[PDB]
Parts: C-alpha cells; sequence; structure tokens
C-alpha cells in the first residue's frame, strides 16, 4: 500500500486519526488526537494489531530488529519509536511526523499493527532507569487502533 | 503473516471476534458474532481498512481480479465473498469457515482490510438485480473491524 488510516480510540476520551503516506523512502504521518493533556506523549506503532483486550493486546513496541528503545533520530531504536506528539492547552496535538524506518510493505510495514498513544512523555531511552530503553517510562496507553489500507 | 484476528464493533449490540490462521496453502477463518437477528447474514471483506466514517468508509468488496460478487465456492465472486453466518435463536452465530481466494500475505492479503457483517443475507450474486451483483443484497453494515496481524 501507499498509504493507511488508523483511528484512534480507548476507554477515557482520546482520539484522534492518523494518516500514513509513502514518498520516497520514507512514510509521512500526519493526523490530530484530541483529549490529552497539555504536554508531550509518547507516540509508538506496537507489534500486533489485536485489540481483544483494549490497547494491552498489542504488545510491546514493533521490534524487527532486536534493538532497545530510542528515540526516532536514534541508531538504536525500536522500529516503531516515533518519539513524542505535543498537545496544546485544549487538549489538541498536531501530528506530523516524516520516518525512514516504519514502512507501508516489505519486511517493516506497519499495516495491520497498532498505533498507540501513552499517558507520558517517552524519554526517548535517556531516563537512566531499565525502563526507560524498554518503553521510554511513557506509561499507560491511553488509545489506539489498527492501522489499515486506505484510499 | 500466519495469523490475524479482527474485532467487529458498530454501533448496535452486535459484536464478535473473528480470528485467521494460514494453515497449509488455505486460510481457516474461525470465531463468534454475537447480538445477531437469527437467520443468515452476509459476512464479507471489505476493500479499506479505513474506519474514519464507522463501516461505511470500508469501501466495496475487496475484489482485486475485478469480477461481480457471488457466493463463496462461485467461480465468480470477489476475493473478499465469504457468504452467509447463521445465527441462532440467540442471536449467535459460529464461524467456522476455509477459503482459498484470501490470503494473509501478497496480492490477495487481507491484513488491514476489514471484516463487515451484514444486515441481511446474501443472496450470492442470484438475486436478480443489479445490487445483486455488487453486495448480494446484503443491506446495511452492522459492524466491522480491522484486521490485524496475531501473535
Ligand atoms: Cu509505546
Ligand atoms: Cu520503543
Ligand atoms: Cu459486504
Ligand atoms: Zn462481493
Amino acid at each position: 500500500a501507499t498509504s493507511a488510516v488508523c483511528v484512534l480510540s480507548g476507554d477515557g476520551p482520546v482520539q484522534g486519526t492518523i494518516h500514513f503516506e509513502a514518498k520516497g523512502d520514507t512514510v509521512v504521518v500526519t493526523g490530530s488526537i484530541t483529549g490529552l493533556t497539555e504536554g508531550d506523549h509518547g507516540f509508538h506503532v506496537h507489534q500486533f494489531g489485536d485489540n481483544t483486550q483494549g490497547c494491552t493486546s498489542a504488545g510491546p513496541h514493533f521490534n524487527p530488529l532486536s534493538k532497545k528503545h530510542g528515540g526516532p533520530k536514534d541508531e538504536e531504536r525500536h522500529v516503531g519509536d516515533l518519539g513524542n506528539v505535543t498537545a496544546d492547552s485544549n487538549g489538541v496535538a498536531i501530528v506530523d511526523i516524516v520516518d525512514p524506518l516504519i514502512s507501508l510493505s516489505g519486511e517493516y510495514s506497519i499495516i495491520g499493527r497498532t498505533m498507540v498513544v501513552h499517558e507520558k512523555p517517552d524519554d526517548l531511552g535517556r531516563g537512566g532507569n531499565e525502563e526507560s530503553t524498554k518503553t521510554g517510562n511513557a506509561g499507560s496507553r491511553l488509545a489506539c487502533g489498527v492501522i489499515g489500507i486506505a484510499k
């Protein structure tokens, strides 16, 4: 596919629509997320597109190369590590990311996987503790959705 | 990849969980759907995994070979034509299908697409009007979900 979409929903008020478009050897990720607390919120692709137990069954970060967690500009990061989105005072986060590791086809394809927006900021693997190098200390999963093929 | 799952939801009481597993050279579809009216209900793979407008944005039946609608055992059918599921008096439908045209990888892959359960029976392209050749006269989309990768 050349284009994909994901609608984020959860048990709280957070919701959003994320769009993905292949451009060159990158994916451009755009959209908006509402109902967030102002500030940064971790934003990752998780491994499974399984919503049978809400966002908990999505599993860990998508990591086909078996690396530690990092920020999107790091050499050592999960494929699913897209850093943070920032919500304003009204709870609105505008998403505008360009990433060369995620793909919409082939081995690193994210189609059929899950996008998750988290409770806290992602510390980008520089938190100093062990959880930092697994999840970035981003905490709970506020909302999630399976990434589907779009027109 | 080898296993997929879809959680069906809508605006009504209809809900369900569908599992997909590549066994040998075919795909086995199993699960159950609840909240249905007794009788047959059309059960199809629609093209887009886009739920921004509920099940409406899923588009038409997945049809890479550009054929008319039919039943699962016909030569002339859409790839997404999985026939009907049958609900008992309690509104429960058990899904147990083996299909040769769908896949979980490659050109026929349904990963990232949408599973839909419809309001009425699918007439299998035999109703005699133009609509029969598109949707089987299966009617409204009661519940749907995006098909994601499972563990
Ligand atoms: Cu995460
Ligand atoms: Cu990570
Ligand atoms: Cu249909
Ligand atoms: Zn059809």
